């Protein structure tokens, strides 16, 4: 017995005009299996199969396609296939789909690499899933898809595969596909989704081959794909698909902003004057920014704040926009982090593993990043940015040893930059940090730079910090390196960043990054791009980032510290500085006299009964600078060092009990040698483990503000404190070694602080003790050279010398002139930087670098920076243009009229005016007395005729006149005048010098156009009933039809009875055909080009040609009834055809044909502009009704039913006025007036046919031409069979009208023919 599974046939056909890629012979056979293999299964079609789609062989199986399939048509069917055995007989379902592939293809198309899965699993049942996840990823529907490539990608042996697609930009605006960077972006971020929701490994994405720079000066190298050749069909057991091979290759493209045969230059975009006077312009690679001014805002800040209203994306982030009462308008901002007055955020924290993602960096050569920071980390990462393989262009910045760093590589070498800042960076305070990176040019031989040099320099600022003088000569200044700067020189000659940007702690990937850090804790904010804030809201990715820094809050609020006590901010706390003999957080304790020591003081205790035992706590207040020294040995036990000290700035604690050497723990995470104020306390506590009791040894500096517990471990525990001592080293009790220097205050022993056991200061140790702690002024002396102002701090000063001057030395920097280009160095007495740069004309700037080659260069126009002249030369504009306004002039010898955009030349007649040169608009030549007319044409006597002497009164016919191009010539009365057609056309234009009115209005009707001389040629031989007509010939005529049709021309009689003539005869020949005999199945755009022409012919500018037109034929008529019976066959054979539904939409010309299901239709309105996304002219907004009993019957092939609508918008009042004759049944008004487009509405149901007469009415609204209510409409419709000249004629019976209002018009009608309202 046998099984198949129900399978899919999928025909990739890259359709073009050179290559017959369509294959032949046998392709392949049923995926038909049996266990039995002495059967002989029979193969037949039971349903689907109408049309012979697919050529079978009956006994083999094998599938060919018919010869039907060659089109450039996309195509979905399913055939129903059966097998027997002879006694059993199985059934199995298969979908065949055709997919066109062209040239815009093939240009926006990717290839994505798979790790282990060869051609066993892409091209069996999992294909489905890939091309959802795509389409999940991208967010579009499984059409955009198109997957057209999957071949064998094993280059040696491993499993990887190779799959080439493209896709089409969601939209609806049809031929938009995604850009290839824009795909590749759109893949690499969501990386991690696609591999859950496909469930496969992604490889990630490999270097180009524009990795070696091929390309020369500021062009741009883009890899692309083209048709290489076609392979066979390659087989599976569930799908035989056919590849395409693609062959790769380059294309360098100037890129914009640049200019030249080689784009060598660049283009301020400031020069446009974007901001207008409410803001200042500040450029950008590619772009510009406004600083434009208060009270204004918007994207070129055309929004006034305080006069204006509500604005779409005015008020950011949801936030309402209220309208005050007297102007202006309010953003009220959601319940959140968000800063007026534009609800933003812009501060943000960072505990570990948590980072964001926002748009990487696309600058080529030049740019500027700038922000600020604050944390607490030695070492920690800042920022980084590279490539998908992490090798190559990168950079990066992080804080090593708590000073900046700035690590970069353009692809060759790795640099470093490191300013230096005294005490560090890593005190907890805000820090902002400048970056700016640019390449020097090549300057020509003329001066002109050609291109960029290989010289790349960036530099880098911290804080408020003159980089000029710094970087030129600091170290001779003194000690002034705030900032710093480094050069690359390469080969290579652009920075390239694919990647995207990434802050606060690289994603923890396997592949190491090229960076010191790994992660970082702490606050940024004003994270400014060019000038431009960035939103901290307007994230791409989050993986744990908070809005924020909470530990920034001002706690100093609602507390108040007691007698003395200010009250100060500090990270994540507050601290209460406490004057002397007050202390305990809040000033809550009171602490004995301090004591000045100087290297010589030491104190110590002994002679105490002290028993092991829980709690103990130590506590000391102290204040210094020394960065050594013993502040506290105390041997416990024999001769356990608890060693209290300050080493290398940090408190640091060892214990070691006794000839062995135990734990210690140091406080070098805060450095305390600031001088100020500080308390610890050593805290002995017990923890009870199981049966054992271990002990804990918790410093607490500064209350808690910080604290450190080290288990003291069981060799540590038992060993109390037996001796004390603080001051330094001493053993001998006479010399003082490491002696302190600095100020203490008093001493706390014993289990809690409140265990005041007063050591009686008289009592223990009383030796150097100098009572007091005031210090003699350092700044007495006055050290600093002038322009200081000394400033003592605690045992130390610094010179805060006066502004203007620099380095330890104080020097000003105008005297070492550091302005360049010879420009004078003026330092005024009151100047923000401490002095100016005074130059002289010519160049502008801080320090005037900048110049103005004025006057600019021709085409070239404005101040003070040149820009583009940009004029529109195709349209006899002149070139040049206005050195200031920059607006562009016409050529001369033209007038631009002020109706039309293209100035167009006077053609004065020199004879009839003064000068040549006509006005402007009104174009009226300087006409002399006596001659009249916009182009001095015309003599006041129509009898007087133009002469060199002036408007003499000629007696013997029409003169030798110019008017409407044709030189008449003389002509007498009653005679016409026949002559040669004018330019561009031939023929003969006969013109009748009339003694009324002179000449009459010129019979075009045998003038034909050069345009349609082949065309006229063609139609001759055709009515002569000899040539024979075919369906290769009628699409080529069709084509050049359309052709000779389209754009704006005064269509001549001779070429309207051409054009109807030769549109009747396709009509009719159409009609005869049937099946795939259709022309309709081998082409596509064969329905958009006979629309097309159909609207163009109906223009009303041929009105006086109609009325002429309509003493010959039919016209509308006979086509009317040509378009109703060609869309009937087409609604007959659409099922057969199975072609899509579609609307076309032209100026004049409406077209829907649509499928329902016939079991599910509930009535709807067609054509359906609720589908419909085209800009729809409000005067188009008809509709037709189907109610929901449409289908319902009145009170397996045939379950979906057609229907297509026509909408003729002006071809009402293009019919002949001919009306019903029968006054009873028609009472003529004395104005009636066709007033609605005229609707032909057509339904078709396959199987049993639904009565000619609709039994069940159908709905149609129409509109209004003109809007005048002065009379009443009648529901007609225009007959065909009716005798009313002889094509039939309005006529009211069987359409009434339901309802009207003041904008729509509903009627019934129970007929599928052309209905309109005669308004
Ligand atoms: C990665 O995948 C996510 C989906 O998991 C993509 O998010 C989608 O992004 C678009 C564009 O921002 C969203 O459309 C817009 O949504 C907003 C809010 O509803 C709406 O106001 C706009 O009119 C528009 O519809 C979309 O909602 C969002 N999510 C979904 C369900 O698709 C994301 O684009 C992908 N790319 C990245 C960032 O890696
Ligand atoms: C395979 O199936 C077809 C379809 O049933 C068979 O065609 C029939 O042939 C017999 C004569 O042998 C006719 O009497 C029937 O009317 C035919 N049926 C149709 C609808 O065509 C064909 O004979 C079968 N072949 C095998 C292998 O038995
Ligand atoms: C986002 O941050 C989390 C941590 O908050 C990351 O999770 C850790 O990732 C590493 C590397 O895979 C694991 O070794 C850890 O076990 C993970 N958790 C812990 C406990 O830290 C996560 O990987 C980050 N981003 C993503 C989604 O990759
Ligand atoms: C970072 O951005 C903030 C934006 O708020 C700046 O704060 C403003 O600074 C200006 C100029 O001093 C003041 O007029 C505003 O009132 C400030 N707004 C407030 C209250 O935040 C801030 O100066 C920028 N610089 C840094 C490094 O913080
Ligand atoms: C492709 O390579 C894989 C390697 O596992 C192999 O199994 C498969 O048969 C190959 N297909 C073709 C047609 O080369
Ligand atoms: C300046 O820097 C040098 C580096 O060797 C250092 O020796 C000197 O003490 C510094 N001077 C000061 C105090 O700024
Ligand atoms: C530019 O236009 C202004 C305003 O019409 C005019 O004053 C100025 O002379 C023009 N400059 C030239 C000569 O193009
Ligand atoms: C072509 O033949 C048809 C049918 O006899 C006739 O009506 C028509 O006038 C003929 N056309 C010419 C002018 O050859
Ligand atoms: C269309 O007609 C014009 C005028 O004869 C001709 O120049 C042009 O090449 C034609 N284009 C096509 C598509 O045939
Ligand atoms: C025809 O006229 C339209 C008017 O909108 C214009 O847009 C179009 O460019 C014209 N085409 C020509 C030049 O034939």
């Amino acid at each position: 017995p046998p099984e198949l599974p129900d399978f899919q046939i999928l025909f990739n056909n890259y359709v073009t005009n050179k290559s017959n890629s369509f294959p032949s012979g046998v392709i392949g056979r049923i995926p038909a299996h049996d266990p039995d293999l002495s059967d002989s299964l029979n193969y037949t079609f039971l349903q689907g199969n109408e049309l012979s789609l697919l050529l079978l062989d009956p006994a083999t199986g094998e599938l060919q396609l018919s010869r039907d399939l060659d089109n450039n048509r996309p195509l979905e069917a399913l055939m129903e296939v059966s097998v027997s055995d002879g006694i059993h007989s199985v059934t199995a379902l298969c979908t065949l789909r055709v997919t066109i592939i062209t040239d815009d293809m093939l240009t926006n198309s990717i290839t994505v690499r798979l790790e282990n899965m060869s051609q066993e699993k892409f091209l069996s049942p999992l294909l489905s899933l890939f091309v959802e996840g795509v389409a999940t990823v991208l967010s579009t529907t499984k059409d955009d898809i198109f997957v057209f490539n999957i071949q064998n990608d094993t280059d040696v042996s491993s499993n990887i595969l190779n799959v080439t697609f493209s896709a089409l930009l969601p939209g609806g605006t049809r031929g938009r596909f995604f850009p290839s960077e824009d795909l590749q972006e759109q893949i690499y971020l969501n990386r991690t989704l696609l591999t859950t929701i496909s469930a496969q490994r992604v490889l990630p994405f490999d270097d180009n081959i524009c990795l070696r720079e091929p390309c020369e000066n500021y062009m741009k190298c883009v890899s692309v794909l083209r048709f290489d050749s076609s392979a066979p069909f390659i087989s599976s057991t569930t799908v035989l698909f056919r590849p395409i091979h693609p062959i790769t290759g380059l294309r360098c493209r100037c890129p914009p902003g640049f200019t030249g045969d080689y784009c060598e230059t660049e283009i301020d975009l400031c020069y446009s004057n974007p901001c207008g006077a409410n803001g200042r312009c500040r450029s950008r690679e590619g772009g510009y920014t406004c600083e434009c001014f208060e009270d204004f805002t918007g994207e070129h800040c055309q929004v006034n704040v305080r006069s204006g209203r509500c604005a779409s994306g005015v008020c950011k982030n949801g936030g309402t926009c209220v309208n005050l009462l007297i102007g202006g308008f309010h953003c009220v901002c959601p319940p959140g982090e968000y800063e007026h007055p534009y609800c933003e955020v812009s501060t943000r924290s960072f505990p570990p593993q948590s980072f964001v993602t926002f748009r990487g960096l696309r600058q080529r050569f030049h740019f500027t990043v700038s922000l600020a920071f604050a944390t607490q980390d030695r070492n920690a990462l800042l920022l980084y940015n590279g490539r998908f393989n992490e090798k190559h262009d990168f950079i990066a910045l992080e804080i090593v040893e708590e000073q900046l760093q700035l690590t970069f590589s353009a692809g060759e070498t790795t640099t470093t930059v490191t300013p230096q800042v005294p005490g560090g960076v890593s005190d907890g305070r805000w820090h902002s940090v400048l970056v700016q990176y640019y390449n020097k040019p090549n300057i020509g031989h003329l001066g002109l730079p050609h291109g960029p040099s290989g010289e790349k320099v960036a530099v880098v600022t911290v804080d408020d910090c003159d980089a000029a003088v710094a970087v030129h000569f600091g170290s001779y200044v003194g000690n002034y390196s705030c900032a710093a700067q480094g050069t690359q020189s390469g080969s290579k000659k652009s920075l390239d960043l694919t990647g995207p940007l990434l802050l606060g702690g690289v994603p923890n990937l396997p592949e190491d990054f090229p960076v010191h850090s790994r992660q970082f804790v702490g606050c940024m904010r004003n994270l400014s791009i060019d000038g431009r804030i960035v939103d901290m809201a307007a994230f791409i990715a989050n993986n744990g980032t908070r809005a924020g820094c909470a530990s920034q809050r001002n706690f100093c609020d609602g507390t108040s510290c007691q007698n003395g006590g200010t009250c100060v901010n500090r990270w994540n706390t507050y601290l209460c500085e406490c004057p002397l003999r007050f202390g305990g957080k809040n000033c809550e304790q009171a602490m004995p006299h301090p004591q000045r020591f100087t290297g010589e003081s030491v104190v110590l205790w002994s002679d105490l009964d002290i028993t092991i035992s829980v709690p103990w706590y130590l506590g000391l207040m102290f204040r210094t600078r020394k960065e050594d020294g013993v502040l506290m040995e105390a041997t416990a036990g024999t001769s356990s060092r608890l060693h209290l000290q300050i080493l290398n700035s940090y408190i640091r604690f060892e214990v070691s009990y006794g000839p062995s050497d135990v734990a210690s723990m140091q406080l070098s995470k805060s450095r305390i040698t600031d001088g100020g104020w500080h308390h610890l306390l050593i805290e002995l506590r017990s923890a009870k483990e199981g049966k054992d009791i271990k002990y804990l040894a918790v410093m607490t500096l500064d209350y808690g503000m910080d604290q450190s517990t080290v288990q003291i471990g069981n060799q540590l525990p038992g060993l109390k404190m037996r001796t004390i001592v603080i001051g330094g080293v001493t053993e001998d009790k006479v010399s003082v070694r490491h002696g302190f220097r600095g100020c203490m205050q008093g001493v706390r022993m014993g289990e809690t602080s409140t265990n005041i056991a007063t050591l009686n200061m008289n009592d223990a140790l009383k030796v150097r003790v100098k009572d007091g702690c005031d210090v003699e002024d350092p700044c007495a002396s006055s050290p600093c050279p002038p322009h200081s102002h000394c400033r003592d701090t605690w045992d130390s000063y610094s010179c805060i010398c006066d502004r203007g001057y620099f380095g330890k030395k104080c020097v000003d920097a105008c005297l070492l002139n550091p302005c360049k280009h010879v420009a004078a160095c003026v330092r005024s007495p009151n100047t923000p930087r401490g002095y100016s740069c005074e130059c002289g004309p010519g160049h502008y700037g801080q320090y005037c670098e900048n110049k103005v080659d004025l006057p600019c260069p021709k085409g070239w126009w404005g101040n003070p920076v040149c820009g583009p002249c940009h004029c529109a030369v195709s349209q006899g504009f002149d070139p040049d243009c206005n050195k200031t306004n920059g607006q562009c002039q016409c050529k001369e010898n033209y007038y631009k009229p002020p109706a039309q955009d293209a100035c167009l030349p006077c053609d004065c007649f020199p004879h009839g005016s003064h000068s040549r040169a006509c006005d402007m608009d009104t174009g009226q030549c300087a006409c002399k007395p006596g001659v009249i007319g916009r182009q001095c044409n015309r003599c006041d006597n129509p009898f007087a005729e133009v002469t060199s002497l002036g408007c003499e009164v000629i007696y013997n016919g029409c003169p030798r006149a110019f008017e409407a191009g044709i030189w008449w010539p003389q002509t007498k009365f009653g005679q016409p005048a026949a002559v040669p057609c004018p330019k561009g056309s031939v023929g003969n234009a006969v013109r009748h010098c009339s003694g009324e009115k002179g000449w009459l209005p010129p019979e075009l009707f045998n003038c034909t156009s050069g345009s349609f001389v082949d065309l006229k040629a063609l139609n001759e031989k055709l009515n002569r009933n000899e040539t024979r007509m075919d369906g290769n010939r009628s699409l080529r005529l069709a084509k050049a039809l359309r052709n000779a049709t389209q754009g704006n021309s005064t269509l001549f009689g001779n070429d309207v009875r051409t054009a109807y003539q030769l549109l009747a005869r396709i009509l009719q020949h159409e009609s005869r055909q049937q099946g795939f005999d259709l022309a309709a199945t081998r082409e596509a755009n064969f329905h958009e080009d006979v629309v097309h022409t159909g609207s163009a012919l109906l223009a009303p500018a041929t009105e006086a040609s109609w009325e002429q037109i309509q003493r010959s034929e039919a016209g509308a008529a006979q086509l009317l009834r040509h378009f109703e019976a060609y869309f009937s066959n087409v609604a007959r054979n659409v099922k057969r055809t199975y072609l899509r539904p579609f609307v076309i939409v032209t100026a004049n010309m409406i077209l829907a044909v649509d499928i329902f299901d016939k079991l599910n239709f509930t009535g709807a309105q067609v054509p359906r502009f609720e589908d419909i996304q085209e800009e729809l002219p409000r005067e188009l907004e008809s509709s037709v009704s189907f109610p929901a009993d449409t289908f319902k019957p009145p009170e397996e092939p045939g379950q979906f039913a057609v229907a297509l609508v026509v909408i003729y918008r002006t071809l009402g009042q293009l019919l002949p006025e001919h009306y019903d004759p029968d006054h009873r049944s028609l009472r003529l008004p004395n104005r009636p007036v066709i007033n609605t487009p005229v609707v032909s509405a057509m339904v078709y149901s396959e199987g049993t046919p639904l009565p000619s007469s609709l039994q069940r009415p159908i709905l149609v609204e129409f509109s209004l031409l003109e809007t005048e209510e002065r009379s009443k409409p009648v529901c007609v419709f225009w007959n065909h069979s009716l005798d009313t000249g002889g094509t039939g004629g309005w006529s009211a019976k069987g359409c009434e009208l339901l309802s009207r209002n003041r904008t729509h018009v509903t009627c019934q009608c129970s007929h599928s023919a052309s209905c309109a309202v005669l308004m």
